[PDB]
């Protein structure tokens, strides 16, 4: 079947099947201009047994790019423009069409916390303030909600959307944690008013949780309180991400990070999604234990490594970083085929 993704118990129900899922991050899939490259990539993800793909739902600019380059929104103090042409949201339309064809579901965030592909900084350039006042900047929020409406209305009745996601890794450095609680409450309510078929999630990294060991990611320096956020009624499941190399922790500390977050989701009566993770050094050795911990911990509904790498019919490779797991590689065998085999 092909139905809307729902929650049954503290598990996800994907096309009528209730149970744990594995997926992957492919931010760059949304910006491919050759349709054939979307299809080859999705064919590989599908044949590997993954069910869910996370793709960027944004591409924000202040200056229009060179003619032919992709852009989804131009942010200006004198009138913003949402691009629904061929070099705009039509690229994301084909992504959703290809997900429908390949029996894949998509997680789509609407804005980046970070300045890659514009982010909150692109709104600050147009609307003033700074990265922490963005959440309550009326002009910036009015345009952000216009952009949310533009994306959600295209795909509200598609069965290929796993969930709408308020942003990629929202933070409010040094802020009261209530700033993101109130913003996330209001914006998730808005998304539910536009679409009653789909699940909604925050997209945060999971920072701020008091049941940990006191390392910086468990403190409240980034404006987020995990337990407070996952109790928001209009958020259906929790997300958390994991990067020991960026956070100054060791890799094995990641097991406790999964366990504490899973317990907080289950206490709020909802599944958790282990939505990003990576190790720069020895990824097969260091990430395999995390995949096993997630699969065997109550409260966890699925996991999505960062990130898929692939190559195209013309011989070009995809965008990549030090965490990329290239399709058909030895690390694809260790972290993709062996993991999918262990799930089922
Ligand atoms: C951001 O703007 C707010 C309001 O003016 C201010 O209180 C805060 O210090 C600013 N952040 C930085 C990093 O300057
Ligand atoms: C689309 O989904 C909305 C709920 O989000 C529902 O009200 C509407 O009837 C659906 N449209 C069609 C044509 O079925
Ligand atoms: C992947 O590896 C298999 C061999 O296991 C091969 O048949 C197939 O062509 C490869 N896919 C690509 C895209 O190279
Ligand atoms: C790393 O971190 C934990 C504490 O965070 C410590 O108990 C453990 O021994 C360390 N593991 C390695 C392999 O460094």
């Amino acid at each position: 079947a092909s139905s809307f993704v729902t929650i049954s118990g503290t598990q996800f129900n994907i096309d009528g099947k209730v149970g744990y899922f594995a997926g992957t991050n492919c931010y760059w899939c949304s910006f491919l201009t050759n349709h054939a490259d979307v299809d080859s990539t999705f064919s590989h993800i599908s044949s590997s047994g993954l069910k869910v793909v996370r793709v960027w739902g944004f591409n924000d600019v202040n200056t229009q790019p060179s003619p032919g380059q992709i852009w989804f929104q131009k942010l200006s103090a004198t009138g913003s423009t949402i691009n629904t042409g061929a070099d705009g949201l039509q690229t994301l339309d084909y992504v959703v069409q290809s997900a429908e064809q390949h029996n894949l579901k998509l997680i789509i965030p609407f804005v980046n916390n970070w300045s890659d592909y514009g982010g909150i900084n692109a709104y600050v350039n147009a609307f003033g303030g700074n990265a922490t006042t963005w959440y309550t900047n009326t002009a910036a929020q009015t345009q952000y909600r216009k952009y949310v409406q533009a994306v959600v209305s295209r795909y509200a009745n598609s069965t290929a959307i796993f969930a709408w996601e308020l942003g990629n890794e929202p933070r409010c450095n040094g802020c009261s944690t209530d700033v993101i609680v109130q913003w996330a409450t209001s914006v998730s309510q808005y998304v539910k008013s536009l679409d009653s078929n789909h699940l909604v999630t925050l997209g945060d990294e999971g920072l701020g949780l008091s049941t940990g060991d006191g390392a910086y990611p468990y403190t409240y320096g980034e404006g987020t309180d995990f337990a407070k956020n996952v109790q928001i009624k209009s958020l259906d499941f929790g997300t958390f991400h994991l990067y020991p190399d960026s956070w100054g922790t060791n890799y094995t500390w990641g097991n406790g990070w999964i366990q504490t977050h899973a317990a907080a989701c289950l206490a709020a009566g909802k599944p958790c999604v282990f939505e990003e993770y990576g190790a720069q050094q020895n990824p097969c050795t260091n990430e395999a234990p995390w995949q096993t911990t997630s699969l065997t911990t109550r409260g966890m509904g699925g996991d999505m490594f960062w990130q898929w790498g692939d190559t195209f019919a013309n011989g070009a490779q995809s965008n990549s970083d030090p965490y990329t797991v290239w399709y058909n590689s030895s690390n694809w065998q260790c972290l993709v085929k062996n993991h999918v085999d262990a799930i089922n």
